[PDB]
C-alpha cells in the first residue's frame, strides 16, 4: 500500500525554516506515495511537563508516586492522558519519523524534551528486557533535522563549542537508539540564520531530494547489545571476551563506547 | 555570607531528589549561607518559550526570533516578570545547585526550560564572552543527578557508555558556555534499589562535601584563549595551540577530544 | 516560607462564622511565616458593579460602549478606577487566595460575584490566548472555604438540592481555574448553624491544621487545556483524535467535560 | 390579561440585551399582556444584602443573620420598600423573563443581589414546600442568555464544558427551587460576531416563540416526592426510587446525575 511517516515538529513559528523544513519534507514524502502524519507540538499546545495527571485512572501507591512505575501501569491498564496515547499511536502507526527543531542549549527544545519523556513510556517505547537494538522500534527509522545557529566550524573538532558528535550522542543513543530506532544521519543546518534566501531554498531542495530514497539510506553505527551481558548481576558490562577483541584496536566502538581510545570520525553523523 | 540557588526539578515532596535538596538548604544555612530556591515543580514553573515571554512591543511581530527578541526585552526591561525573578536570583546566587533526576540521558524538560526562558542573551551569555570570560565566571555551578540505572551501566564498557559523554551538553554547552565554574557532579546511581542505610550515608556524604564546597577545584574546559574568538578564522583552536597538541596522547575534554582519546574522568573528576 | 496570602472574605457580620474562619486562617498562616493581606469586602463598602465609572480615562467609544473591551483598554494603559487596581494589586503579590463566603442562592454571594466582575479584567486575569492552565496565574493557588445552611446530605448524589460537583463547577473551573488558578479542595463547611458550639471549635482547628501545609497539597483535576484546540476556527472543541481515545471510557475527566458519561466521583471535591 | 415581569440586568440601551427586553415587551404586548419591568440598572438597583433591608426593630442585633431576620421583616411588614416593590411586580407576574449577559459563568452581580434581597422565606420559599412545591409553581420563568464565546466553547467536548452544568445552579438551585416551572432558556451564543441580518433573524425568533410561551413543556426537575422532604431522613431520595433508578442508565437530571449519565440537554430542551 505504502508507508507512513511521523514529523514531530519544535519551533513556534510558521514563518521559521524549521516549519519550512517540515512542509518540504511533508511535500516531499507524500508525493512518493508516503502517508504523512505530524505532530507540531507548539501548535497543539502539547504540554511538556509529566505529572500525576497524566494517569486518569487509579495510582498504584498516590502517598509514594513514582513516574516510572504509575506511568507503566497506566499503559498496560489503558488509563494513560489521552493526549499521551494519541501521540503514541502515531508512532506505532509510522515506519519514519522525522525530528525536526532547532538546536536549544546544546540540545532539544524542552517541548520535545516533555514529548520524549510523556509518550516514550515504558513497555511501549523500552522494557528493560529489550533495549537498544533489541527494542520495540527496530523496524523503524528515526533522523533528527537540526538547525542551528552557529557555524559548523565551531562544531568541529577544533571548533569553540568541539564535536557535534558528542552533543548528538545523548538523544541518537540514549533515546532513540535505546527504544530500537535505528537512526539515520541526522540533517545538519548549520547557521541558518546568515544564509541568504536564495540558499535556503537550495537547503531545502536538497533536503526534498535526500528524502526521496530516505529509506534504503545505512543508518548509523551503535555497538550491538550482544556485545554486552544483558543482566543485573553482571551489570550490564561489555562481555570479558569482546575486551579481549577490542583490547588491540586503536579507535573505539562509537562516541559513548569510546573504551578510552579514538572515536570513530563522524560516527554520529556519517554511517560507514 | 555567601548565597546560594538551589533548582530542583522533581514534582513529589517524597522524592530522594527532594531529600538532597533538604540536606543541602541545611547544611548550607548552617555554614552561614544564605539559600534561595527554585522548585519548578511546586512554582508551577512554565517552560516552554513564547511570544507571552516578552510583555512590551516586538521590534518585528511578522518575522519573530526568541534569541533577538528576548534580548531586547532584557536591555528594555519588558521580559516576562517570572523570567526576571529567576534571573535576580542567579544574580544573587554565588553557588548553583541543579538538583534533578537524569531523564533521557539528559535534564527534566522543566529544568530545560528554565534554561531556554531565563539565560537571555546578554545577561548569561554574549559570544564576545563565551565559555571562561562570560559573564557566571564569578559563579560556581553543581549539578546533582540521581539515576535509575546502575552506575556500571555508565562506566566506559556500559551499556549506557561514558557518563562523561552524557554530561557534557549540560555542564560545557550550558554551564560552562554562560561561565560558571563547574563544580565535580554529585552522581548517585540507581537509588530506587540503594537500601534505607546508605540513602542515609549519601544524604550525610552530600552535607559533608557542600561544608567545603567552595575550596574545590573545578572541572576543566579548554580556555577559549585556545581559540580564535572571531568568525573569519571559524573559532577554531589557534593554530599554534594545534602543533602544542600534535604530540600528545590524550585530548582536552570530552568536546575536544581532537580525534584522540578522552580524559579520564573529565567531566566528572577535577584535576 | 516567605510566601504571601490573599483572603477574600463575603460577609457582613463580625459576630460570623465566617469572619470566625477568616481570623482562624489568617492567624494560622502568619505563625507558618506568611504575609497575609485582606480583601473584607463589605468592610471595604467594596463596589461590585461594573459600570463607565470603572475606567476613569478616555473611553474609546461612548456611544457603543463594552465593558469587556474598554476595560482591558483601561488596563494597558492604566487608568482603571484606583479601587480595581488596589485588588489587582493583591492579586499580584498573592500566591495563595482564600475565598471565605456563604453559599448564597448555589453560589458566591453577590459582592463576591461584583468583585470578580470589576477585578478579573482582560489581559490581567486571562487572556483568550491563554485559558486554564495556560492562564496567568498558573503560579498561585486558590481555595473555596463555603458555609452553608443545608446539611451535606442535602448535596449529596441523593440530596433534594443534588450534587455540590455540579454547584461548585462554574465557580472553580469557571472563574479560578479559567484564570489558571491551580484549584485546591474546598472546605465545605455544612449546616453550620445547627452544629454544637464544641464541633465548630472542632472545625475551626480542622481548617487551621490543613493551612500548615496547604502549599504542599494537590490540586483539584481540570481536563488540561492540551485536550483542546485553543483556535476559533476549531470551536475549542476537544481534539479529534482524544474524543477517539476518550470514546471507549466509562468515566468523563470532569464535571463539566462529563461528555455524557459518567462523572469523576467527587471530581471539584477531592483531589485524585 | 395574563402579567409579566421582564428583570434585565444590562447598563447599556445600545445593548443586544436592550434590543431584546423591547423586543419581549413588544411580542408579549401585541399578544394582550401587561408588561412590568426592573431594569435593574436604570433602577439604580443595590444588590448588597444589609441590615439597612430591615428597616424595623432587629430580633437581634448583636448577633444578626439576615436568613432568620429578613423572614421575620417579611411576615412583620417592615421590608425595605425597594424590596417590597420587586416582590409585588414577582406576586402579579404569571410569566418572569431574566434578560442578561452571561458574565463569570453566572448571573450579573446586580441580578444575583437582586434574588439575594428580593427571594426572601415565607416569601418565595419554606423549607415546608421547597421545589415543585414551592410558592411560584403557579408562575413559569425563562432565561434569556447572550454570551461573547461561541456555543462549541459550551457543547460536551467544549473548553468551557456542558453549558447544562452552568446553567443549573440558577435554574433549579434559584427559580425551581422557588417553585417556578422553568422554560427552555433562550440562549444566544457569541452575539458580538453574528452580522445584523442574522440578529434581525434571533429578534424575529424570539419574539415568534414568545407568542405561544405558555403552551410549552417546562424543563426536567426530580419531582420533590421522590425526597423524604424531613430532616430526620435527611432529605434524601427514597428508598425505593432508588430501587427503581438502578437499572437505567441516565440519571434524573443534572444535579441528580446520580452517578451516572446525565439526559442529553437535560438544562437546555424539555423531555
Ligand atoms: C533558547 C535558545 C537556545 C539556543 N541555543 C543554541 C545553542 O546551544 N546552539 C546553537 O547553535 N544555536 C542555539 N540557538 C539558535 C537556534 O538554533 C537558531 O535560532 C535556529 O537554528 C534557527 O532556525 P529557525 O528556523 O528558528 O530560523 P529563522 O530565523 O526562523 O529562519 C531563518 C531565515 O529563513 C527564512 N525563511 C523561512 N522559511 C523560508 C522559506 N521557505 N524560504 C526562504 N526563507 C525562509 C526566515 O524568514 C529567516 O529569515 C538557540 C536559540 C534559542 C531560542
Ligand atoms: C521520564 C523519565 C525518564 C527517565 N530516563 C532515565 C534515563 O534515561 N536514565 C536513567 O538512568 N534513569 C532515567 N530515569 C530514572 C530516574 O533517573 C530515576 O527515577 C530518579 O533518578 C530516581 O530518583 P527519585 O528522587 O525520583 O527517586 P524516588 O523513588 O523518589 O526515591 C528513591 C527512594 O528513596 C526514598 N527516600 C525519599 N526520601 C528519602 C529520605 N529523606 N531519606 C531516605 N530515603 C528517602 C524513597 O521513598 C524511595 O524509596 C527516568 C525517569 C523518568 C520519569
Ligand atoms: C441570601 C441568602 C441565600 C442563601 N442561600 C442558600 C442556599 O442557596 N443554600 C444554602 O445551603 N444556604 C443558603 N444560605 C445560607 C448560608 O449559606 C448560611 O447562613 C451561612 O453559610 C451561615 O454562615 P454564617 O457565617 O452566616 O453563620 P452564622 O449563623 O453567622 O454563624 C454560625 C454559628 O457559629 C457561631 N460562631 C461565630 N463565631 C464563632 C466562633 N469564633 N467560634 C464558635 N462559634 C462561632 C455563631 O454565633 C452561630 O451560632 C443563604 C443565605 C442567605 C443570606
Ligand atoms: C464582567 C464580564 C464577565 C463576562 N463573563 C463572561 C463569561 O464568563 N462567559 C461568556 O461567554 N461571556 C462573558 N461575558 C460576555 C457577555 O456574555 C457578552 O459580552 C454579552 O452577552 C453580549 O451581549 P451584549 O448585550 O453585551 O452585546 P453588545 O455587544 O452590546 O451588542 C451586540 C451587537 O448587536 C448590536 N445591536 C444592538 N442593538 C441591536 C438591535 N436593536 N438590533 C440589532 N443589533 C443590535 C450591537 O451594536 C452589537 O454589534 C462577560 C462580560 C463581562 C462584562
Ligand atoms: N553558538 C551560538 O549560538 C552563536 C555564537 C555566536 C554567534 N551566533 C549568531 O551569529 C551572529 C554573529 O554576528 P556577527 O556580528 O559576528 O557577524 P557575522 O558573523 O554575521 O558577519 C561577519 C562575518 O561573517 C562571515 N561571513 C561569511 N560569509 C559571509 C558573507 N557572505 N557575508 C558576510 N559575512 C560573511 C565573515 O567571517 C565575517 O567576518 C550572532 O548575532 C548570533 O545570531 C550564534
Ligand atoms: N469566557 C469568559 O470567561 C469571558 C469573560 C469575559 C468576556 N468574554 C467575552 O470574550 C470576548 C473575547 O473576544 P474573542 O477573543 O472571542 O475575539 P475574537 O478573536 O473572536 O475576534 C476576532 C475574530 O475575527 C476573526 N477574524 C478576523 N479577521 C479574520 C481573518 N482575516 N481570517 C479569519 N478569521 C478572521 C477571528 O477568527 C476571530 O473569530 C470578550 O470580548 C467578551 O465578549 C468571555
Amino acid at each position: 500500500v505504502g508507508r507512513r511517516a511521523l514529523i514531530v515538529l519544535a519551533h513556534s513559528e510558521r514563518t521559521s525554516f524549521n516549519y519550512a523544513m517540515k512542509e518540504a519534507a511533508a511535500a516531499a514524502l507524500k508525493k512518493k506515495g508516503w502517508e504523512v502524519v505530524e505532530s507540531d507540538l507548539y501548535a497543539m499546545n502539547f504540554n511538556p511537563i509529566i505529572s500525576r495527571k497524566d494517569i486518569t485512572g487509579k495510582l498504584k501507591d498516590p502517598a509514594n508516586f513514582q513516574y516510572p512505575a504509575e506511568s507503566v501501569l497506566a499503559y498496560k491498564e489503558g488509563h494513560l492522558s489521552p493526549d499521551i496515547v494519541a501521540e503514541q499511536k502515531k508512532l506505532e502507526a509510522a515506519d519514519l519519523v522525522i525530528f525536526q527543531f532547532p538546536l536549544q542549549w546544546f540540545g532539544v527544545p524542552a517541548i520535545l524534551k516533555g514529548w520524549f519523556e510523556r509518550v516514550f513510556i515504558g513497555e511501549f517505547a523500552y522494557t528493560y528486557a529489550a533495549m537498544y537494538d533489541k527494542g520495540p522500534f527496530r523496524s523503524k527509522k528515526a533522523v533528527l533535522s537540526i538547525t542551528t545557529g552557529g557555524s559548523g566550524s565551531m562544531y568541529s573538532l577544533q571548533g569553540i563549542h568541539g564535536d557535534m558528535n558528542v552533543i548528538l550522542w545523548p538523544i541518537q543513543s540514549g533515546i532513540l537508539h535505546f527504544c530500537g530506532f535505528q537512526v539515520l544521519e541526522p540533517q545538519l543546518t548549520y547557521s541558518i540564520g546568515h544564509t541568504p534566501a536564495d540558499a535556503r531554498i537550495q537547503i531545502l531542495e536538497g533536503w526534498k531530494k535526500r528524502l526521496e530514497n530516505i529509506w534504503d539510506e545505512t543508518p548509523l553505527y551503535f555497538a550491538p547489545s550482544s556485545l554486552f551481558d544483558l543482566n543485573f548481576q553482571a551489570g550490564f558490562l561489555m562481555k570479558k571476551e569482546v575486551q579481549d577483541e577490542e583490547k588491540n584496536k586503536k579507535f573505539g566502538l562509537s562516541v559513548g563506547h569510546h573504551l578510552g581510545k579514538s572515536i570513530p570520525t563522524d560516527n554520529q553523523i556519517k554511517a560507514r
